[PDB]
């Protein structure tokens, strides 16, 4: 089979995980999507000449059983860590997601991309500099996105694939 990349989108409720995923997969902005629905979505794409499958889990937070969270973190190859640029708590929550994924995977080297979503809004509490400082500290890319306008969306997901590739080559 062509290569499949198992991607996981994490972040506080309301940051735009579902909107980002639907924009990536379907090329539409869906502005209302039940915050409690967690599902996976698939898309066949070409990234840097490679035809591959993206298998993307749009997470929604607590699970019936914590074992289910641990399972998707172990299975997942790369993580989009999403905050919203107008929600400081969502940015602070990134520290927890970074930790928890590393902890479950028992790894110091987990492909991740920091994503600051809702960049179409002038209303902003997290400046680009602050997010760059966090991404620098993690040694990962940082991309500002808008699920609404599609700015940065392919970049976020494709950059995460490229980070998975760099991890694999070791
Ligand atoms: N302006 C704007 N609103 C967004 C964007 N992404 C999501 N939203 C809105 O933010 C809210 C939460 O989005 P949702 O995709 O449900 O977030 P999730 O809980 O992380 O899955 C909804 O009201 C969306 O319309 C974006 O890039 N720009
Ligand atoms: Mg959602």
């Amino acid at each position: 089979g062509m290569t499949e990349y198992k991607l996981v989108v994490v972040g506080a409720c309301g940051v735009g995980k579902s909107a980002l995923t639907i924009q990536l997969i379907q090329n539409h902005f869906v502005d209302e999507y039940d915050p409690t629905i967690e599902d996976s979505y698939r898309k066949q794409v070409v990234i840097d000449g490679e035809t591959c499958l993206l298998d993307i889990l749009d997470t929604a937070g607590q699970e019936e059983y914590s074992a289910m969270r641990d399972q998707y973190m172990r299975t997942g190859e790369g993580f989009l860590c999403v905050f919203a640029i107008n929600n400081t708590k969502s940015f602070e929550d990134i520290h927890h997601y970074r930790e928890q994924i590393k902890r479950v995977k028992d790894s110091e080297d987990v492909p991740m991309v920091l994503v600051g979503n809702k960049c179409d809004l002038p209303s902003r509490t997290v400046d680009t500099k602050q997010a760059q400082d966090l991404a620098r500290s993690y040694g990962i890319p940082f991309i500002e996105t808008s699920a609404k306008t599609r700015q940065g969306v392919d970049d976020a997901f494709y950059t995460l694939v490229r980070e998975i590739r760099k991890h694999k080559e070791k």
